[PDB]
């Protein structure tokens, strides 16, 4: 496809995930006014044009807490990361995706694709500017930490979706704070 015939496309997708409608392939042909084999041809499989709609949320929502977020070094990227988590866990649209198709989501979001390829590659633009910006001392590099940081950290987030009771934000936290090589004073 052009640039432009996939931005339909995802946008078009985007907006039955927005509206919590399941993405009917057929149903999102039809919209598009293509065939079934020139969409396929265009974005790959539903869950390959899922993975890509739930990628570009991803991003919107990291950028979003990157320009909230207080302070400098491992206390902003505490900040962006606990934002982020937070704004995801009280997602209706996610909400309604991960009732209807658990076992999808599970894939898409925790194992090697598009939701945790831009998590670490925000992520490890977010550990470069503080290193940039002398508020960082690390050992490895940021795309190292950065895919580390959402390896351990996502499957805390959609504990639930793995038989837990909730989202488990606080031991994410925790799990950031030992990777950055700082401490997290809890009280009550
Ligand atoms: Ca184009």
């Amino acid at each position: 496809p052009t640039d432009l015939e996939r931005r339909r496309a995802i946008d078009t997708a985007a907006s039955m995930y927005l509206a919590e409608e399941p993405l009917d392939m057929s149903l999102l042909a039809e919209r598009l006014g293509v065939g079934r084999a020139t969409l396929y041809r265009w974005v790959g499989n539903r869950d390959e044009l899922l993975g890509t709609v739930l990628a570009e949320a991803t991003e919107r929502t990291y950028r979003k807490a990157m320009s909230q977020a207080s302070g400098q070094g491992p206390e902003y990227i505490l900040d962006v990361f606990g934002r982020v988590m937070r704004s995801v866990e009280s997602s209706t649209e996610l909400r309604a995706l991960t009732k209807r198709e658990p076992m999808v989501f599970i894939k898409l979001a925790m194992m090697p694709g598009s939701i945790e390829s831009i998590s670490a590659s925000i992520t490890a633009e977010i550990l470069q500017s503080q290193v940039d910006a002398g508020q960082l001392t690390i050992t490895l590099s940021p795309q190292v930490l950065g895919e580390a940081l959402v390896r351990i950290c996502d499957v805390h987030l959609y504990a639930p979706l793995l038989g837990r009771e909730k989202a488990e934000i606080e031991t994410a936290l925790d799990l950031i704070a030992l990777l950055l090589g700082v401490t997290r004073n809890h009280h009550h």
